[PDB]
């Protein structure tokens, strides 16, 4: 069943006490989520600079970068109406946790890496509509916008993946990353982000 | 205010670097592709150093998009016309400008973005010295690509006035154009979009 779906492809729901949390304080929450929109377009061109003659991954990375930008701007907007101030919030644990699962050689070191974009996409879609029932009208509305690019990208980094890759070493690599994304998700956490634990 | 582009810059185009463009217009339009890459890339920089400048983000991230337009067109361009996707080094001349700024700030950052208005009004006139020399498909191509680099070019230099100082800014620009000029008339050893004369 190549490519399953969002719940199926994931090992876990996220948390209601990660909700909780995440409710009582929206504005930290949409501040990195500002930043991951922006992380995901720089880590696009990063795997553009280092795969330079990969060049199904290139025109992909590059149109995916876009329309992170694009969303990146669309928070900053939604922040701006809403009178949400920009101010420093560092990087959650959640991406370089999953990035230490990735293996030094090539080209599997590249097959791994687009897994990991699968999964931190994947998550994102399931968060945003674990999120979007308990949010006002017009968040609710952009986030709904969101889960169905989230959606698509999962599949896009999938698809990749398998472009690259053999179907049974993937398999495996999707295997490893899906309890090492579920532990992240479940255990306990020091902070609220987007892509953090339960606190 | 913003000059016009000959008065802005130290020097024309050389007669001597269009022959050498002309004789390897493959190597050019990788160069050129990944120039585009670069711009996105440092834009993206300047949004992760300056994360709370508002004003330079929202631009930054627009400016992004667009030139990561331009990064496929030109790999579209190199589809239909044969160009591999072969590795070319980055030339001296970015670099060599990025050595002139200054350490700190607010004056670090002025400095940052009159070298980007320099860059872009270069690229501007020296896409306008080729057009003229080019295949129809080339030519149209190039001359699209001057409106956008004076636009650019105009962006940079307003949002260094956002941020100066119009006597330290008149004095970082006369400084650069200094460099900038010598970059340009210099003799070079590779042949890229921003080399020097060659020999
Ligand atoms: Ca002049
Ligand atoms: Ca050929
Ligand atoms: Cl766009
Ligand atoms: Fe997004
Ligand atoms: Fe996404
Ligand atoms: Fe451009
Ligand atoms: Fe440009
Ligand atoms: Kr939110
Ligand atoms: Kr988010
Ligand atoms: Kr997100
Ligand atoms: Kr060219
Ligand atoms: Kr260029």
């Amino acid at each position: 069943s190549l490519i399953p779906e969002i719940d199926a492809f994931l090992g876990c729901p996220t948390p209601d006490a990660w909700i909780e949390a995440a409710l009582a304080d929206q504005e930290t929450l949409l501040i990195d989520h500002k930043n991951c929109e922006f992380k995901a377009a720089s880590t696009a061109l990063s795997l553009i600079a280092k795969y330079n003659t990969h060049l199904d991954l290139i025109n992909m990375m590059s149109r995916l970068a876009r329309e992170e930008l694009v969303h990146h701007e669309q928070v900053l907007r939604l922040m701006k109406r809403r009178g949400v101030p920009l101010r420093p919030v560092s990087a959650g644990r959640y991406a370089s946790g999953l990035r230490r699962l990735v293996r030094a050689h090539e080209p599997v070191k590249l097959v791994d890496t687009l897994v990991v974009g699968a999964f931190i996409e994947a998550r994102s879609c399931e968060r945003f509509a674990a999120l979007v029932p308990h949010l006002d009208e017009e968040l609710g509305r952009f986030y709904h916008g969101l889960l169905k690019s989230e959606a698509r990208h999962y599949q896009g980094y999938l698809k990749l993946a398998h472009n690259y890759g053999d179907e049974a070493d993937i398999a495996r690599r999707v295997e490893l990353v899906r309890a090492a994304e579920m532990e992240l998700i479940q255990s306990p956490d020091q902070e609220l982000r987007f892509h953090s634990g339960i606190p």
